[PDB]
């Protein structure tokens, strides 16, 4: 199952891309974590390519 973490402040879960290992803010409204998750899965088009730098926090 795709790896997730909760940010230290507690306001945001992040999911790790199984290809590039960057952490992406978890898309809202997901019914489940998939077996593998990639930037390419992101409903947010700004964080859909592994080359996009990882957001802070
Ligand atoms: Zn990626």
């Amino acid at each position: 199952t795709a790896r997730s973490k909760v940010g230290g402040s507690g306001d945001q879960t992040w999911v790790q891309c199984d290809a590039c290992l960057k952490w992406r803010k978890l898309p809202d409204g997901m019914d489940q974590l998939p077996e593998k998750w990639y930037c390419s899965n992101n409903p947010d088009p700004q964080f859909r390519n592994c080359e996009v730098p990882e957001e802070p926090e």
